[PDB]
């Protein structure tokens, strides 16, 4: 019941069942994963297919020898499994070189490091299957206000990505940029901490039709906003190449648990937004195991994420289905909202005395929205309590 | 010590010091103010200017006969006291009618009423000598996921607004709208809620170059981001048309305290961004003397509004001007983050061995960034323990 | 399907479904209800009974002939329906003589004021039959550091409930009190802003077996605190001696959205551990039908109250009596969680080697927990997805 | 200029500067600090003494023979610099064993072990000197609803303190315990969250005399709360055993940043709270250098903490030692909070019909608060723009 296939399209980062449990606070909790273990185990459980960060996959500082030894092994358990690839992004964040961030480091040789080792994980991504290279800029930021001047950094984070669009233009490689928001953790502020920060900076690059978003769920209620909201926005704007699912209970620490957890309601209404604009990418699960677990709990909560979206997929299709949720849609006016205002146009609207003097704005006010009702029966489907 | 004159170009809306102390869950501590007395008392504060919703200045169904004295008084005491009206606004979020927005409300007639109400007073703010239209959509949003398709709400205030800029520019206006975002209250998500979602909204409009954001202090903080932040991203995408300034204490209702009150080294931060900038548009207080307050209070709380701004500006000009902390800028490579990563270029880069082959990563990592000593600094600075 | 009946024990304030939709922003979208027409609604709905402040019931400098009149009508509606009036409340926050406070005001006639005017109603919910006095301290607080000192006020407001508890014990009246925290709004910071807060409080007063804690739902949401968790400690304390039950998204302002909304998971662990507790006051809904919404949406918003409860009633009791939660409760050791730590007592601890010097620590560490199998077991029972 | 000495109490953790830079997202950026190099270097800064966990200042597994030489070399740097030890703790948060918690994890012979561990180094404190001993229980709590019953978690609690307090009262030992609240992080809750919850519980153990709060500033800014008055209300109660200072910018992970920093204007008032209270116990900084620094940053991050204390007690004093100040507070009629509400008696207050049938409720209303004005008064001192 419930089952996950591979047409789901669910992914999982290494980096999320491989989690060992270090926080900042305590030490691991469990041994490290060879990546072939974690690939064989998602196909098992119905996964589609995984994702990595160079550093998951190939020791930092490896020799090309020994890079090309650790590609094999999981080249091999990919092609054995049948597991694709659809995303991959570097590591600009664990290293001590990256204390200041990678693409907006005031050191400019560090700068340019971060650039190099970018666009050598491109390579691999592209080899490996690849369709969407996500950036994550977990240290551009800052604890303190002298320490960045954000209009030069953001002049700095232009020129890298214009600098990767180059790239990627020059050797004709089919692929996508994804920008991954979020507020802050672990610098003080990030950079572009917003699904719509990330939109606005992407409309002045060199070719920004190359460029899109990645939201997380936990990213953007750690600001306390909307995610089905946002998520509506860079579906709006033809945005949305790529998605991280999971859970986050609130304003705090960035949480990463399992998806369904932290705010179900909104866990919900995404699903049903994603599924009703035909959202075609992967779902993607970028989730922590809680450090309580052993592994035998690591894979059940990496199920537990593709129970979750099914099960909500199955209420949310009950709940548009519903003849009578049909006829409380059409009470609130939903299908009014989807209509122009003017398409009359600018004069017409001008000469309705209708649309003003002669419009009666407490007749209109007395009207009631019938919210309540709408909202009432998608708790009932959300809660199994109709069908 | 720190007056204000004109020159400093601070502005208040009527409602500011016009706000009668009715909040949720009491009644009005103060009698309203008649705006004619509202302009001669900031006048003798200082102010250069005042702004005003169409409510604030003429009762809600006024005749067209009545309408014409309420603005004729206002004109006469604009020249009397030589006060500007830099920028103006419509209520959209007071009357009834507007429960489910303005812009984006399910009902069409609303809708159209909404813009008709708004452009009539987009004549009066050209009238009076406006140059900047405000707009901020507090009723655009929604309670409840399904109310709203937020696809189709974003498709009714695209329309909106590109029918704005079809009017001014029809009639040869020298005016200039912004979007004033804020992230909830009174609905419980707002639409465009933070500066990055209006700013990315702006790049799919008709006329983009005639819209940008008029971001307040309280707002972005009530999503517990970094305000000097947002404005610089503002200010990078030439977008920073108008500002508010208030204080905030973290993450709840939306307080409007005075500004200075709230964040105090955010306040620090944004000010020593707008003057070095060079920010040339009005200092806008959008703030409410709390309804502890006599009208006595009321007048102080606006003459601190603007004392705070002049102590803050002498301080961040000090630290900027200190020889010892553009020592410290250089320490921290605040220079370097100044320089092109590659302006040699992208193959340049690929062949630059220095940068990955034979960079040391462990010398690099050793750097320290000296942070901790600068924001010292900046805290000497802003407490006058140093000159 | 899931019908309320009086055994449940919902009540209703006055106020939550006479709520006109005055927000901070905008003006009534309802009037008023008369009280009478409440009870006879909700008693037809299913409730139990009603609450009220004096100032719901009585207009605010009512004469004492004028006041009897209105307990007349509103005594004959409860007669006709068999609606109980388990509590009472005083309003000391509406009127702006209370701007700073009702029992912790500066001004000390204020206060012998507020004390006068609770004292009264006190008399009025006793006729009526009421158990449980309940306090919101909405006024009592600040915006500023300077305007209240803290340990004043709580010595001014322990002086306040002392009285309050010499009055009822003076009369012999059969009634407890039971303080309801916030942590802000309408005020800056609202004094005792947690139900830790308010505990901690009581057991300085000098009788404090009569004072106990009427939580919110909402109230603690908006500290980011988990509301189970602190019901759990209020359980502990022996002080739950009422509730409020309704909605909330996050930290923000007060939403007071209706039971079930909000935050949905939080709102199941509340349900099941006040009926595993056995809990049996009442279940108290202070909420607030948005204004979006006509007088048919205040009773569907009501209703919906009281069905999300029983819903959640309905999936609590399943998962805890279904045998594999069970085995897992077991295999999460939740039941060596509730036996003591050390029985043997302190000498026996200090003397057991296996405690210590010969405890195996890394392969106590390498258990699991088993906590998200648990996990998704509840999961699955709050959604449907098994039974 | 602002020069500490060791007459002005400032201690610091072993471990706030020995932090290494390990944060969830990166690996360390400083290698790791020798003890008696911490304290000969937090000596010549014009500290008064150190604290530590267990763990800080003996490795983990050492042996009896090994643990001697740590104590030994220790204690010899104490000597030659005077330093004190005025407090110490245990570390039950950073091992895998502790991940379920100590006192309250699930399993029993986890709950012994942290028993024993907490009571080994109680006697080392106790033979260096120190009078507090902090419990801060990092690991308490849960993720998920079902993993933990936390009215059987607070049984175990209060289990464990009342042993410790069995012991220490056994052994003579003139120690007293500090519970060092925190809402959350690393566990999604952790139990006894703020002050208030803290207070409330220890009223429920043996012996509450030998038990008080430690509150950080950042972890009740991490609930939204004012930590003045938390701390107001840990005073009022006898309760403040000890106090930890740092710097956090709301509501977001525990940034630990140095004192000062953050919200900066709450740091007045805390100090003014604290010296006009005259609270005699150590002024503790518990923060991390943020992880940018090298070891000249840490040090210069060490001095700012007790540099910005001493320039607020500077400006504290000044601000209650200015006449206009104390006219001021007279005009907000903060000597009237002062003054008991009702010393004539229940049956006077009753009698006075001057509080109630003959208040003249619209006249006290009208009164202005003139809170505005004294606050400006207090920025004023704050920023030195006034003496
Ligand atoms: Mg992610
Ligand atoms: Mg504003
Ligand atoms: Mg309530
Ligand atoms: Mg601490
Ligand atoms: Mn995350
Ligand atoms: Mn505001
Ligand atoms: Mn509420
Ligand atoms: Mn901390």
């Amino acid at each position: 019941n419930y089952q996950p296939t591979p047409e789901d399209r669910f992914t999982f980062g290494l980096w999320t069942v491989g989690w060992q449990g270090r926080d900042p606070f305590g030490d691991a909790t469990r041994r490290a994963l060879d990546p072939v273990e974690s690939v064989r185990r998602l196909a098992e459980l119905g996964a589609h297919g995984v994702t990595f960060h160079d550093d998951d996959l190939i020791p930092f500082g490896s020799s090309d020898s020994e890079r090309e030894e650790h590609v094999k092994r999981f080249r091999q358990a990919l092609d054995d499994t049948g597991m694709k690839v659809p995303m991959a992004t570097t590591n600009l964040f664990t290293h001590p070189v990256f204390k200041d961030g990678g693409f907006t480091a005031n050191d400019r040789d560090v700068r340019r490091y971060a650039l190099r080792k970018t666009i050598r994980n491109i390579d691999l991504a592209v080899e490996l299957g690849a369709e969407t290279y996500v950036a994550w800029g977990g240290r551009e930021g800052a604890e303190s206000g002298g320490a960045k001047d954000v209009r030069d950094a953001l002049d700095r984070m232009k020129e890298a990505f214009d600098l990767l669009g180059e790239y990627v233009t020059s050797q004709g490689y089919d692929i996508r940029f994804a920008i991954e928001p979020k507020p802050n953790e672990p610098r003080g502020d990030i950079l572009l901490p917003t699904v719509g920060h990330a939109l606005a900076f992407i409309e002045r690059l060199e070719r920004p039709e190359l460029y899109g978003v990645n939201p997380e769920v936990g990213h953007e209620q750690m600001a306390g906003l909307n995610f089905p909201h946002g998520i509506a926005q860079a579906l709006w704007a033809g945005k949305l190449f790529h998605i991280d699912l999971n859970g986050q209970n609130g304003i705090k620490y960035d949480q990463d648990l399992r998806f369904g957890a932290g705010d179900l309601r909104a866990a919900f209404w995404l699903v049903d937004l994603l599924e009703s604009a035909g959202y075609s990418g992967p779902r993607h699960f970028d989730f922590k195991p809680p450090r309580t677990e052993d592994f035998d709990g690591v894979w059940a909560s990496a199920a537990g994420c593709m129970r979750n979206y099914l099960i909500l997929k199955e209420r949310a299709a009950a709940f548009r289905a519903d003849p009578e949720v049909q006829e409380a849609l059409r009470a609130s006016r939903l299908d009014e909202l989807a209509r122009p205002t003017a398409a009359d146009g600018l004069q017409a609207l001008l000469d309705d005395r209708s649309a003003f003097e002669e419009f009666d704005v407490d007749a209109a006010a007395a009207r009631g929205m019938a919210f309540e009702r709408l909202d009432q029966l998608a708790m009932d489907h959300l809660l199994g309590a109709r069908g």
